């Protein structure tokens, strides 16, 4: 752990004393006779590093709906707002993903700060479903099946599979 | 920020979880649809790392007198218990450190765990006050001063400067 200095009221002298750890404050300097008294954070506050700070930083806001907090406001950090799960983030607030309709599927996952990107299902996969998740599924293969294909599949059905 | 595997109690999936932040706990699991949940530690209790954990760790027992913290119990740290300033630890608990007499000086500072080392003056400094802390001073510099030594210094007096 690092150390500071201060400038000793009584006395003038400049001490070095010991920082206080992340997720917590000087509420005591050191003098020439005793340790510096770190406490913690109150509810409400937060301090990143090692410090030698005398009141801990404040937390950010609350988030605004519909964002939600993916770091809360602790004694080491301040909260972090992000868009639910199933939503991106667009100027203001939260929008839905795109959910690629039947025949399309995901080309680039949806995340927190950008939408899905969806593409057609290329020739021998398909997707049956509406889903801002899901990507291609390839046929299921009937040659390494023992069957054969009654019924050709398309960019939305798997083909179908049996004998005769 | 790393992850963690969890086993979801209503469908049996395994999903990876984010990491809480040391100093909180995970107070509600990812699940298939919603983030994990982190809490700050209450009051009595610490984690040191980025963990997943559901409850934090018990802070050890309050320093037996006369040991004092140069650490608290806060969210990110257990209580550290040290001996305070001009004392040592030794066996149980603390005991002064070692007052140089008039004469000797530190040759090395004494600390939470070792006890002062004094040594006899060595010519040409002197000691003149009782200290567990401070270092035979080299006589005053008579010659450069302009002036000559009326009387010689000792190990325990400084050499006195005049002329005629």
């Amino acid at each position: 752990i690092g150390t500071y200095r201060h400038v000793d009221r009584a006395t003038g002298q400049v001490l070095t004393c010991d920082k206080c750890p992340a997720g917590t404050y000087v509420s005591e300097h050191c003098t020439n006779t005793s340790l510096r008294v770190c406490s913690s954070c109150p509810v409400g506050t937060f301090t990143r590093h090692e410090n030698g700070i005398e009141k801990c930083h404040d937390c950010s806001q609350p988030c605004p709906w519909p964002m939600i907090e993916k770091l809360p406001c602790a004694a080491l950090t301040d909260r972090e707002c992000t868009c639910p799960p199933g939503m991106f983030q667009s100027n203001a607030t939260c929008a839905p993903h795109t959910v690629c309709p039947v025949g399309w599927g995901v080309r680039k996952k949806g995340t927190e700060t950008e939408d899905v990107r969806c593409k057609q299902c290329a020739r021998g996969t398909f997707s049956d479903v509406p889903s801002s998740v899901m990507k291609c599924k390839a046929y299921t293969d009937c040659l390494s099946q023992n069957l054969v294909v009654i019924k050709p599949g398309t960019k939305e059905t798997d083909n179908v599979c049996g004998t005769l």
